[PDB]
């Protein structure tokens, strides 16, 4: 389920995390502490790699970083459109790290006419949203990106589904119901986390 | 407050299933049910949920709304929070704008930016971009609890140090560096919502 990939991504990000700061063995106990969880269920998790994902006492950061990886598919390329091409939007596709980790943005998308036209990136300029659905049939997109205003959230999300997208990130604060997998970013959820560690360490 | 850690990690995990039940809709919940979804014992959360008496009880349940008020009210997370955005760009002004964080209680009071064709701007309705120069003196003049840093990342991690000087009390970080600060850091990182993504896509296609 959606849970499952969650801790997945959790350990991929905290094991590229611990390789950068040299460590090469990592306990359950001290991943219990990274990410916020029961050292009980990451050895459930990660008795899945057997002695290959062991090292020491811990276990094999070097390992698991390549396993998981592979198994996450870090290694393919994946086309993305971003319908609206405001704040978020010019973030997203100014972002130099999705380029490099394979997610890269062939076209952008807006319904305003004043900014149609103009470069929302290097290499990238801004299209009429009406030739959305063509385009992503046409370049087979997998993933698009959703950064319109909330009440236009639904309508992009459909006319996604129907091109034949495979995925959508949203921006936009609404439900997305659709038929293909959707990840919301929520800001103000990851502000809601940050709040908790604040009055358990300030009190 | 001295609430214990295994009294305080079921009053956040009452807050997150809570919370969702509200999305959800459910005004009024079971012991049973909370059981379902929680994966307590209901003998449990009928003896955590008696701490709150007929407040939170509504018909032959639990009153969600109440349950979700008094138990973040517990937790201290209520409170409205006084927030300051570091940079002034694409993400500053997203984050400024952004409705959902005022009905949660996250209120940006300030932001600021290095770029001096940049400060004097409006950047948000009500509210004025400043210089950098200043963040020490508005963080603590105004008891600013939460910094947002939109800055690129090669400025990020001097931005998380002069917040900590500054007396801040934690900082949401948007941008890809390491940040190595004693104060609570929340990173936000898309790259890691597609991998969530892409790796659902993989697996319906087997
Ligand atoms: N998930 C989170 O944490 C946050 C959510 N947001 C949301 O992201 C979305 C955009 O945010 P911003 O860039 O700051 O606002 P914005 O106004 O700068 O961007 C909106 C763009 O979408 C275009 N647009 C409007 N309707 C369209 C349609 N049917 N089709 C194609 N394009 C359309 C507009 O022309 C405009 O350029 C909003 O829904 C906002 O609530 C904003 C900040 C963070
Ligand atoms: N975590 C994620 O998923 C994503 C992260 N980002 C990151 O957010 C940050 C900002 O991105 P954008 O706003 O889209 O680009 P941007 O170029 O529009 O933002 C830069 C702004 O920060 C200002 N600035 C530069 N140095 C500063 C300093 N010492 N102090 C205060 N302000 C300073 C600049 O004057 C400029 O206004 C970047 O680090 C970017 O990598 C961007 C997209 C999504």
């Amino acid at each position: 389920p959606k849970p499952v990939s969650k801790r997945l991504v959790s350990y991929y990000m905290c094991l590229e995390r611990l390789l950068d700061e040299g460590v090469e063995v990592v306990s359950s106990e001290e991943l219990a502490r990274r990410l916020d969880l029961k050292a009980s269920q990451i050895r459930k998790d990660l008795s899945y790699f057997g002695e290959f994902g062991k090292r020491g006492v811990g276990y094999n950061v070097e390992h698991l970083y390549d396993a998981i990886g592979e198994i996450l598919g870090v290694k393919k390329e994946w086309k993305l459109v971003v319908v609206g091409a405001g704040n978020i939007g010019r973030a997203v596709a100014n972002y130099t790290v999705m380029k490099e980790k394979g997610f890269r943005i062939i076209g952008i998308f807006d319904s305003d006419p004043s900014k149609i036209g103009k470069e929302a990136a290097p290499g990238l300029t801004v299209s009429d949203v009406s030739e959305l659905e063509k385009f992503v049939e046409e370049h087979g997109v997998e993933i698009g990106v959703i950064a319109v205003p909330a009440e236009h959230a639904q309508e992009i999300a459909e006319r996604l589904e129907k091109a034949g997208i495979k995925g959508i990130l949203n921006f936009a604060p609404v439900k997305i119901k659709v038929s293909v997998p959707v990840e919301n970013i929520d800001i103000t959820a990851s502000l809601r986390v940050l709040t908790f560690e604040i009055v358990r360490r300030n009190s």
